[PDB]
């Protein structure tokens, strides 16, 4: 699935994200727009064989398993394929875990780059 902006953001919400560590609404959905582009089938290769997954890019290096990443972690203890739902619950819960290992959102660098010290309000305007 293909979300909307918006869209995205009530989910994002209603799931908890909102300020959750100290990071507002909308780093998270900036963050989301330039790992995937909202779109939650999205996936892609590393170069250390491993492979990022969903709406959120997430690696199965550390926190997910599909089977084919020799010598990785399960941290979020889920298949990688449950990251690809339309629903984005298991997403949602995964990042939880992700961003209080300590180094926050810096472990997703597309929001290190282009959403870091930026006005990330911005992305949530406009909705209900």
């Amino acid at each position: 699935k293909v979300f909307g902006r918006c869209e995205l953001a009530a989910a994002m919400k209603r799931h908890g994200l909102d300020n959750y560590r100290g990071y507002s609404l909308g780093n998270w959905v900036c963050a989301a727009k330039f790992e995937s582009n909202f779109n939650t089938q999205a996936t892609n290769r590393n170069t250390d064989g491993s492979t990022d997954y969903g709406i959120l890019q997430i690696n199965s290096r550390w926190w997910c398993n599909d089977g084919r990443t020799p010598g990785s972690r399960n941290l979020c203890n889920i298949p990688c394929s449950a990251l690809l739902s339309s629903d984005i619950t298991a997403s949602v819960n995964c990042a939880k875990k992700i961003v209080s290992d300590g180094n926050g959102m810096n472990a997703w660098v597309a929001w290190r780059n282009r959403c870091k010290g930026t006005d990330v309000q911005a992305w949530i305007r406009g909705c209900r």
